[PDB]
RNA sequence: UUAAGUUAUUAAGGGCGCACGGUGGAUGCCUUGGCACUAGAAGCCGAUGAAGGACGUUACUAACGACGAUAUGCUUUGGG
């Protein structure tokens, strides 16, 4: 996803860190009632997240 | 039949021998871990916050290992 994630805008990226963020709190809230039956989509949303920050990360780090 | 003698039988239990079981973990075989060394490298890190820890991180989860709110892991370069 890294390659993709770098086609992405440092705007884009903090949207999609916000939204992503928002994904997994409510798997967690679905896995919490019993509703989820997916459970594989909260890893999977984790490590878009990890992804994400890298990327900005390593932006601002380039560029100072 | 009497009299006078003699000597068995019984095993409540016990003894010796034998047979078959149990308990127990010796012995044999085995090695996951140790012990003594050889050769080469290295030895000591820390306010750029150490050594050592606490608490957390997996879909479910007690403990250990790995990891640190990017958490049972992230990127990249090579290997496969
Ligand atoms: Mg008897």
């Amino acid at each position: 996803k890294a390659k993709e994630i770098r086609d992405l805008t440092t705007s884009e990226i903090e949207e999609q860190i916000k939204s992503s963020k928002e994904e997994l709190f409510n798997l967690r809230f679905q896995l919490a009632t019993g509703q989820l039956e997916e459970t594989a989509r909260i890893r999977t949303v984790r490590k878009t997240i990890a992804r994400l920050k890298t990327v900005a990360r390593e932006r601002e780090i380039e560029q100072s």
